[PDB]
């Protein structure tokens, strides 16, 4: 039998047990009752939440055979309809999460390692905060565009400059698709898309943004294919397209166009999307907690000093500053529920027996909030990630990245991202803000599929 859970209706599934805060909300009261595993009727569909590290790590560890496959996010399959690495099954994803990992990772002889990309686009970002004269901002724009950045010059063999209104005019629509996807209207689509997709609503700006985006994709594909020098690849694109002239007779081959295109937009907004929300928070935070900042930069003066630029082998020596950044990823939590897992086969689990099919969510946030791995994880304490010492104390509760066949692929450039990016500004700024650290409310402004939050004001100021 499926887990236990609360009676459903017909039609309506759960509806009326929900929580108005949403899904998340919803899933920690079943969780309350029914423990650990549970199933919730979303609509028309069972769903099974797996909760807490060992349970998770059960399923996407030990069961890998049975839950690797992928599930449905309402607000978005009508666009991507299962083409692209991130919502591929099958062996469509086996040949596309190949394809990616060996290309974001290799680049040719010749080419930029990812740490040099991420340490150059640094420098571009410091010299454009210099610029900035101290003056109030929304930080936003500049974090999608260093993140943004870092998959464009892999995937396009560029980087945009940052006063590009062509270039803004897409990261405002990666910005205002990610908040749709985690409204509260995106939530109850979930639950209702059957019925709600024939009326007016989100889901329809969500599918308008992505085909505004993707636009530029196709004809980015089409110039590189006109020139195109089979012996001098400039790019990942380059390396997809010599792939599809390869299996060109083979009319079932996976290098299709529409796998091109979706692919190359899936990386760019589970790249971008994702890295600068963490940012986003992370900088809030440290409005919030300057104490935090100051022993940050402290340990940046002692390791790094105030000029040579912070490079990956720093780490090891900053303990401080990366246990404050698993502690930025902690605490935001930016996938609460993970990404949608469908089991691929018959599976038993627990005692319970998962049919072939069924939608599974990973509720990561409930690992990440373990109260037996971090006392008081409501609060944001960088001391969760260290020991007595001050040594860096790493966790099997930290999966924010989820676990299994379909972990994140770029945890490695994300992290690497999250360290150079974080030191190398506050090497060279301090932040400021009108509102007292004690006033900073860090309550989500959405909070979905994505934790989203709050638009704020920062300066940085220059040190010295
Ligand atoms: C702080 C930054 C990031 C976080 C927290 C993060 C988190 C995650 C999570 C939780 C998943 C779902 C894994 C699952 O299905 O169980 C995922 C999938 C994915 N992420 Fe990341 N992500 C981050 C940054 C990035 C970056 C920088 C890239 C591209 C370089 C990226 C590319 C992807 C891709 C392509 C998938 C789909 C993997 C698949 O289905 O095989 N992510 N991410
Ligand atoms: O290609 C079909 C569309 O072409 C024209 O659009 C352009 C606009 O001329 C043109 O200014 C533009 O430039 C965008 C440049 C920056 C791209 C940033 C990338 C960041 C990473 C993810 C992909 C986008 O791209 C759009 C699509 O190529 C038109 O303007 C749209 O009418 C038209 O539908
Ligand atoms: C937003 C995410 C967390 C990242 C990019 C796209 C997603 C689905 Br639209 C997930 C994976």
């Amino acid at each position: 039998k499926l887990p236990p859970g609360p009676r459903p209706l017909p039609l309506l599934g759960n509806l009326l047990q929900m929580d108005r805060r949403g899904l998340l909300k919803s899933f920690l009261r079943f969780r309350e009752k029914y423990g650990d595993v549970f199933t919730v009727h979303l609509g028309p569909r069972p769903v099974v939440m797996l909760c807490g590290v060992e349970a998770i790590r059960e399923a996407l560890v030990d069961k890998a055979e049975a839950f690797s496959g992928r599930g449905k996010i309402a607000m978005v399959d009508p666009f991507f309809r299962g083409y692209g690495v991130v919502f591929a099954n099958g062996n469509r994803w086996k040949v596309l999460r190949r394809f990616s990992v060996t290309t974001m990772r290799d680049f040719g002889m010749g080419k930029r390692s990812v740490e040099e990309r991420i340490q150059e686009e640094a420098q571009c970002l410091i010299e454009e905060l210099r610029k900035s004269k101290g003056a109030l901002m929304d930080p936003t724009f500049l974090f999608q565009s260093i993140t943004a950045n870092i998959i464009c010059s892999i995937v396009f063999g560029k980087r945009f400059h940052y006063q590009d209104q062509e270039f803004l005019k897409m990261l405002n629509l990666f910005y205002q698709t990610f908040s749709l996807i985690s409204s509260v209207f995106g939530q109850l689509f979930e639950l209702f898309s059957g019925f709600l997709k024939h009326f007016p609503g989100a889901h329809r700006q969500v599918y308008k943004n992505l085909q505004e985006i993707n636009a530029y994709i196709g004809h980015s594909v089409e110039k590189h294919r006109e020139t195109l020098d089979p012996s001098a690849p400039r790019d990942l694109i380059d390396t997809y397209l010599l792939h599809m002239e390869k299996e060109k007779s083979n009319a079932h081959s996976e290098f299709s166009h529409q796998n091109l295109n979706l692919n190359t937009l899936s990386l760019f907004f589970a790249g971008t999307e994702t890295t600068s929300t963490t940012l986003r928070y992370g900088f809030l935070l440290m409005l919030k907690y300057p104490h935090v900042a100051e022993r940050v930069y402290r340990e940046i003066e002692q390791v790094i000093g105030p000029h040579r630029p912070p490079e990956l082998h720093d780490r090891a020596k900053m303990p401080y500053t990366e246990a404050v950044i698993y502690e930025i990823q902690r605490f935001s939590d930016l996938l609460p529920m993970g990404v949608p897992h469908i089991v691929t086969q018959h599976t038993s689990f627990r005692g319970y027996i998962i049919p072939k099919d069924t939608e599974v969510f990973l509720i990561l946030s409930t690992a990440l909030h373990d109260p037996h791995y971090f006392e008081k994880p409501d609060a944001f304490n960088p001391d969760h990630f260290l020991d007595a010492n001050g040594a860096l104390k790493k966790t099997e509760a930290f999966i924010p990245f989820s676990l299994g066949k379909r972990i994140c692929l770029g945890e490695g450039i994300a992290r690497a991202e999250l360290f150079l990016f974080f030191t190398t500004i506050l090497q060279n700024f301090s932040m400021a803000s009108p509102v007292a650290p004690e006033d900073i409310d860090l309550t989500p402004q959405e909070c979905g599929v994505g934790k989203i939050p709050p638009t704020y004001q920062i300066r940085f100021l220059p040190r010295h």
